[PDB]
DNA sequence: TTGCAGTGCCCACAGAGGCCAGCAGGGGGCGCTAGTGAGGTGGTTTTTATATGTTTTGTTATGTATTGTTTATTTTCCCTTTAATTTTAGGATATGAAAACAAGAAT
């Protein structure tokens, strides 16, 4: 599978014939983790080298989060960090970006790698220019925080604890300084609100 | 001839005015000199100015140290597979302890 892999990686143009789709769907439920990372991988590197035409298979990507391995679960995370950071504007990404904070206590790597992968994605000190990247960062944010109200809250904000507890000294306080960078613009965009009460 | 009334003449002493030396008035022209005043020349210094030597400033080139870069050998996180290693009966041992027997002792 790694190997074949490699082999469509190559030749995105080959993924339509029906044996193989059945071998990758069964390796994909198959009854062990190492064959659930290499067809994962496989489908990950499908969608990174073609975006396109891979949003009917993202339900059984996405349902391959929670895999109870240990390096499947560091690989789809790869993966979604690289959907995420590649193609904004995809119709499902907030509430794909949901389910991994749901997941950030699960292990202690976990926890790490997507507390670094969201601190690059999201908090960064963003010198004081580029507004529309800051605005549509804030509008994404918002549309998680939405999103988030049906299920619960405890996850982000133990999430927001992680970050808190990363930075002991000072390390020029880079997402703090941030922080507040945040919350006035938050406070901003209040005060452009002015009148789409779910936004508010 | 005389007395009286009136005239002539001579002198003389002031009386008068020209003559004269003496003397004082105003201004003309020269003999000579003390004392400045100014102008010109020479000396001195001095002051500006000019040129030379030394040093200071500015520019150039080389070497060292610092930052960055793709390797590159750790290294370390994560699998599937054994190699001790542990736990649970199951049988056998042992060492004890009553139990029975045999041996003094008494009645």
């Amino acid at each position: 599978m790694k190997c074949l892999s490699e082999v469509v990686a190559v030749d995105p143009s080959i993924l339509a014939r029906l044996d193989m789709q059945r071998g990758v769907h069964g390796r994909l439920m198959d009854n062990s983790t190492s064959v659930r990372e290499a067809a994962v991988e496989l489908l990950g590197r499908f969608v990174l080298c073609r975006p396109q035409l891979a949003e009917q298979y993202y339900d059984m990507l996405i349902e391959r989060i929670l895999d109870t391995g240990i390096s499947v679960r560091k690989r789809v995370i790869k993966i979604l960090r690289d959907i995420c950071i590649e193609q904004p504007t995809f119709p499902k990404i907030t509430e794909m970006c949901v389910k991994m904070i749901r997941r950030v206590n699960d292990e202690e790597g976990i926890k790490k790698l997507v507390n670094e992968t969201f601190q690059k994605l999201w908090f960064t000190p963003t010198p004081h220019n580029d507004k529309e990247a800051m605005t549509r960062k804030i509008l994404n944010i918002t549309d998680v925080v939405a999103a988030c109200r049906d299920t619960g809250y405890d996850w982000f904000e133990q999430l927001l604890q992680n970050l808190l507890k990363s930075e002991e000294d000072s390390s020029y306080k880079p997402v703090k300084k941030a922080c507040t960078q945040l919350v006035d613009n938050l406070v901003e965009h209040i005060l452009k609100y002015e009148e789409n009460s779910g936004r508010l």
